[PDB]
């Protein structure tokens, strides 16, 4: 699955539908980053600049100008093309190419952004531009407002109104569209496909890396080079921290893995958490907490619909969680009590579910508490857990204890799709995977 | 292999012994680095500070004080330790620690650092201070020395010589220890076992990044999680381009793929090329450039020994190019003349070799056009290459050819050591070691 | 004459009107600015601050928040009171007094504008905020809007739009209300008397910089402590440079002088040129060159009125002088060509009217080449001048001349009120007003 | 008195003596500073170019470069002639007359900076440079040090050494020349002849402002243009602020009117403070508190000599004063005891004496506490005074009398010479020049 030309064509589109007439929006390429001297990471686009585009080259800004209600037009700064450059660094798409590649109307040279923007601007009402989001960018376009204010007497004035159009587009992003949905649907088949493999290769004295490892290698395979984000690992009571990266220490018999790990499949997030035991075999007190966790997820999964939100099916989740936790004699009292205090918190204290898209945490707005209603075409992800510290004053048998199950849904006309159910998470199912991974 | 508590101590100990009496050297941690959004890239720290402390977190300033030629101690700034912030990001080491932990004398939190560093500072006369290095440490050290400038009613005073310290240090990385080469073999063997499997997986129709991933597995397995730098897998005409890290394109039948990849293990890089055919058989026209590169490096690795300079070297590469191209007809004269014209550039465009360790294009001095005579205990990467673009005007079938074959060696007491000798390179090892694979 | 508090009132108001329901506009206090290492320049208040509070303290901010279109209340942030401060650096307005004494609704501490301003922006659509004014502001306003961003969680959210109040701002500063034109009355007044006192005191043999105490005393002795710009005695040569400020020379028997130099009172700016003969008698060369100067003067006065332009009075100027000029020989040729071929540049090179009020060259639009239609209420400047180069290919006599002479006038329903006309211009009377010193 | 072409030279000599050899001084001019909108106040030299050029424009550096011992020479960076710029806003040096002008080797268009400064340290050992001083100078040396530090392969290298040459310059500025109190000695004069007039002119009625008119065009008409610092008019209660400017209140019959003034001659600083009867007669509880500030001044005139130090005197003038202020019941105990309880402080809360020069307020070090041994060519101030509060605890005709009297003085081999006795500081001496001139 990809995202088609026509299809960033119309994003472009809804975008100018909602900008005033006689303004311009810019929208800025992420900066090139150094991992150490002269070596960097592997280039990551912004997020908001790859929506609009599907360019994968920094130095480049598309601006959107709209002259009136029917006429807009595109300008493109991208990367001059460069024969010494590209022998060593790599191919450039240049100006000529891009107006038919990228479906823009006009390509200039970054290196003349200074000497053409403020052109560009000259004589409108509003710029909309994300100020803050980079200072290459606020630098670019201060010196281009300058420019027009104080060039009166070159008969140039600046737009004096400039707007962020952050929630705008973020709001435009909030809300999927079918081809984004089947992008998120292979992205979530790959992620699962990847959680499958770690459990059938995890052997007690393997090191939680090496899960990481099998991992990448998967998502790799499949076409999706990087993660959406770094991987977790979490065996024995480094699945009590939330974002434990170091995944150094040995797996142990006897111990839980937690992996959370997602690929970055044409720029959108897959992101499931698995939680199973290093040995294959969950134990009592392990099942016990599991439980907990399972029926929390199983539940979301059944109550996500349009009309509800988070806030109302974290409510369902809380109880839950109280109920099994008093069961156990983890928490002591009466339930409704203990749900009013929010004692659950110590055991969970993060949310159940967060926007997925062009970013693992993707963009929109949630509303006070996550209270916003649900409607058909938000994606999201609903992954309860328990974490029990090592030093809890709980029966021992559940301290040391971290459990996270995490899918990933679209919100449908009557319900959701669970776009990660294609790995297993019922602890039998878990138990006889293993099992025939081990025999083969 | 590793680096012991000992030898960070030696280290610190031999930059203190240059430093001037009544001085301090100030060493900084590298920043946390976005990829996207609130998602950040796997945090890499600077190399010179990993170099003195082995400590791999942000927000951290080593402060090495030398009062006179006797008296001298040791302040790191370090995050304090704090358990809502490690349940989410994972485990500190605070302050109490890390002097047993680091072997250093005193710890304070980072958080006190505009509070505490010009209090260290008050009274000297020299400071060594890397300018320019990151913005942050600038903003951190311009504030402690103007507090100092304008506190003289305080009785406080400002050193007024500020010292680059890059010069001292990169000249220490410049001269690896034993435990230093011990861990680069290890990167070495990694590197070679990675670069070898992936030599037995190639196959027509495979993508180049298919081979990228099981190069990247095959890191992670032995303990090496990153790599030293962005992977490079060229097959056909993408060899030509020499950092090609798109590695998008189906490996073809008939082409030859150039791999160059290499493992960062206990911070120290592997650094390897290997250039093979996609399809397990050089023909003609491949051995024919690639015989002139396997010369190159085999010569050049007899060569090189302490009292020579990758300069000289480099002109008995470039006359056995010369001579090698002219008996094919790629060039056309009088072998001298080409030579002296220069007339290898289009097909050879980079340098020979550079230095190798905590950063793949390693730090030290040179010297005029890398003139700069060996010693034991530098080391270095040996990488010829011979690149033959789309449309050179060449006979057809050496047209879109790139090989580079890289090796990375010691300088030792009587020549070098071949550190990524256990991967192959003649062609009938390399024919031999993919037929062996293809059966199985 | 004084700016009421009831008008100071009316213009904050003025501003209110205008703004969007929702919304907030920030108006900042100039910095204090550095003359030579802690000495710091005479303070002068930004122009658009004191426009709307009279108050000449750093660290002050007006904030003005719209609620509604009959809701809308204002707050500043301005110093605390500091017994210490105060006994050292002079008296403070401070919280307390501040409602009263500004009459604004609420008074805050300077010193937290960055713990307050954040939560007054919270919730609002609209910022009117004059970016790239000063830097410490930017600081300030950015600051906050980050806050409001990232603070949805702590249901925090920033106005997406800014706004520049200058444009708003300086078209309601370009008409001067009734009380306006009684105090630049005064400021003309005390201005032409400075004028007429250097025109009694000058002698051959007197430096420039002499008639420049003269005129300074003359401005401190009606209340304007420091002139509205940086005064100007050219005499000889001196003269056809345009910001001649070095007031250096001798001013020698048989030279004109030409004295530019305008008080500050109560924040408004006087503005008067006059030329006259160091020894108290025009030379025929010198009265040729004075009569254009004055014609061109004395005919802008009669023509300015509401419904013409400073473009098209200009154009009368300019064909006065290119007659004058061809009727010297310093001009040859057809009239009208020369008039189309702009032939007077060489030696009118500046405007004929600029904008006159809280700043010498004050705010407001001019329009295309100053087409702007004239209006009552508005306040310029008429100073044409002709400047001779000493090496000038016309006839000897009159190069290293320069003559500019400069009234200040308000547009009224049927013409205009000229502000300057209490010292002479007419050459007679000029050499009268000499004569009589002289005996004273 | 002016400073000589070869006394500029001697001090870039001096400067140029005690740099290491391999080395550059870099020395930059003060940027233009805005007074409001695009009016800007009159240009002030840095105080430290000025020191070495006497040159008063900006956009300029002075580059002294020691190659070694025998082996120096100077670069001027300086802005180049430009016919309509200076038509305009006048004259400039530029390249070609600068060498003879003003001393120098060669002249540089100073729009060149960035492209030849960083071949001007290439290849040096240390740089001498004021950081901090200005943000524009930093940035042209930041942006030179990188390409150094960048450019090894254009066979480039940077200074490793940084030095502020501020310490060792204003050492230098510490110790007048001959020539230097010859102009520190007119301006002087010219201050003193000042306060004289004001004494003559002041009447009860008048205000505060009018006095600093009367000085301002005593300084003028001496050739001394602009004050060295703000003045300050402090009649009654307004005494008892220390830096007191506003200058805005009526002077009273009754009240006493402290006068703080000095012109710029030169560069250098008069510094005079004087204290009188508004009406001419001092009252008893007036000439009480003139008696104890007057003793303290002329026992510290006679105490001043090579040998003692600020902090020696100082106690000698805490002791007079706690004395005076026992015997009058306005301080109340044992004097021995209320010196070692510094109960001078309420009254006397500033300093005796600051180094006075081509700043008020002048450069070079004081010592801990102003303990610094004085030696001859050392000039400074001394200026006792007290300043008893309108509501302190003490008899009610003490209340709101705020009394300075300041000298400036030079430190010879047998004492000191006080280059301002020509204005009067005796009462008696005072009334009989206030009577004379109410005749005026
Ligand atoms: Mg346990
Ligand atoms: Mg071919
Ligand atoms: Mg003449
Ligand atoms: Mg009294
Ligand atoms: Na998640
Ligand atoms: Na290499
Ligand atoms: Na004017
Ligand atoms: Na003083």
């Amino acid at each position: 699955s990809e995202i088609s030309r026509q299809e960033f064509q119309r994003r472009r589109q809804a975008l100018v539908e909602q900008m005033q007439p006689g303004s311009a929006a810019l929208i800025f390429a992420a900066p090139e980053v150094t991992r150490s001297a002269d070596s960097e990471y592997p280039y990551r686009q912004n997020s908001d600049f790859w929506y609009f585009t599907g360019f994968n080259e920094p130095e480049a800004v598309l601006v959107l100008i709209k002259s009136d209600d029917t006429h807009n037009h595109s300008v493109l700064f991208n990367r001059v093309r460069d024969l010494t450059a590209e022998i060593w660094f790599g191919r450039r798409l240049g100006q000529d190419a891009a107006p038919e590649k990228l479906g823009v109307d006009r390509a200039l040279a970054f290196s003349e952004i200074n000497q053409q923007l403020y052109q560009l601007l000259n004589g409108l009402d509003v710029v909309y531009h994300a100020q803050g989001e980079y200072a290459y960018a606020d630098v670019i376009v201060n010196s281009a407002l300058e420019k027009l204010r104080k060039g009166s007497r070159q008969n140039l004035t600046a737009p004096a109104t400039m707007i962020d159009w952050r929630p705008v587009v973020h709001e435009m992003r909030l809300f999927k569209s079918p081809e984004e949905i089947a992008v998120l649907r292979r992205a979530g088949e790959i992620t699962a496909m990847a959680h499958t493999r770690a459990m059938e290769k995890c052997r007690p004295g393997m090191f939680e890396y090496h899960l990481e490892g099998e991992i990448h290698h998967e998502f790799n395979r499949h076409g999706a080079r990087y993660p959406s984000y770094n991987t977790i690992v979490g065996s024995g009571e480094n699945g009590c921290i939330l974002h434990y990266t170091e995944n150094e220490c040995e797996m142990r018999d006897g111990d839980l893995v937690l992996i959370d790990a997602g690929c970055e499949y044409k720029g959108y997030a897959g992101d499931i958490t698995r939680t199973f035991p290093v040995n294959g075999k969950f134990t009592q007190a392990q099942r016990e907490i599991y439980d907990i966790v399972l029926e929390s997820l199983e539940t979301s999964l059944r109550l996500y619909r349009p009309g509800t939100s988070i806030l109302e099916v974290t409510g369902e989740v809380v109880r839950i969680m109280v109920s099994g936790l008093v069961k156990l004699g983890i928490l002591k009292g009466d339930v409704d009590e203990l749900i009013a205090q929010n004692a659950h918190r110590p055991f969970f204290m993060h949310g159940l579910s967060h926007w997925l898209g062009l970013d693992v945490h993707d963009v929109g707005v949630y509303g006070q508490d996550r209270s916003r209603i649900l409607e058909p075409g938000m994606v999201l992800t609903v992954e309860p857990g328990l974490y029990i510290a090592p030093d809890a004053e709980v029966p021992e048998q559940y301290r040391g204890i971290g459990i996270r199950i995490e899918d990933d849904i679209v919100i449908t006309e009557t319900g959701n799709e669970n776009l990660t159910a294609s790995v297993v998470k019922k602890p039998e199912e878990i138990e006889a995977l293993m099992v025939a991974a081990r025999k083969q």
